């Protein structure tokens, strides 16, 4: 039964790692830096307060979202790698503040509320076995590029 | 486990999702919400694709009826919306290159995901589990009820039942 908060937990983690490319389409156009010190530190904020509001430990979620935060910088700074060696994509980016911006936001809500339900399990013995096929199930499912899954490891690096 | 119908739901939503840019670019650009060439096109390489895949082709044709009847349920709810006030504030995401590769992506997820869930088709309680899906993931995405009735017309021939 925890099996299914696992895989809520991974696939909207993978859901909002999706939305680095369209982060850093628009960084990339734009020419804006993907490191955003004060919007981080803000998110980190918000975490710490929906966590206690939730009652979530707000070390575990803070912890998860610096994951978060760290997973999705190492997919945007690939992509740029993988522009720069050949040329940016073609298309216009999906607009940062109207569009992109509040997917992400609608995602710490539910990423907090799937963390709540799989804090309890977090320090089980077998938790890491069943989270590794959580997330061996989701990867041959949407079979995303290998920086998307190599973030998506970092992004659920602390979640046991 | 419960796995096979957890991943379809979140799956299913997040095809789903993507109605919301489908229908604020048919909005800017006047395009109808039906689309019937590609739709029947759609639904010719979902029968392929599952005959690849091990599942049966009726089977997954109907559920991607009900993707289609699912996304277009929504962008009308939302142009009820932005005709009583106004559409939405800024541009729509590009169709052609930002949300239906998306969307195709989607494709072939939902068939493989699908296909785990076949055997259950016909098991007893097949609809509690599902429906019970339905309301975990209701109950961490919290989206607007149009978008949560859709998603209850997107699943609403997986069961047998």
């Amino acid at each position: 039964g925890d099996d299914t908060a696992l895989t809520n937990l991974v696939a909207l983690a993978s859901q909002r790692l999706a939305l680095a490319e369209p982060v850093a389409h628009w960084k990339w156009i734009n020419r804006k830096p993907i490191s955003d010190p004060p919007r981080e530190a803000a998110l980190l904020t918000d975490v710490e307060k929906r966590a206690t509001a939730n009652g979530v430990d707000p070390a575990y979620a803070r912890t998860f979202f610096d994951d978060q935060i760290a997973a999705s910088k190492q997919l945007q700074n690939a992509l740029f790698a993988t522009w720069r060696a050949t040329h940016g994509p073609e298309g216009p980016a999906p607009d940062l503040a109207t569009s992109t911006r509040p997917q992400l936001d609608r995602l710490t809500q539910s990423l907090i509320a799937a963390l709540a339900r799989v804090a309890p399990l977090r320090d089980a013995p077998d938790c890491p076995s069943r989270l590794a096929r959580s997330i061996a199930n989701w990867k041959t499912l949407t079979r995303y590029d290998s920086a998307q899954k190599d973030a998506l490891g970092t992004a659920l690096s602390h979640v046991c």
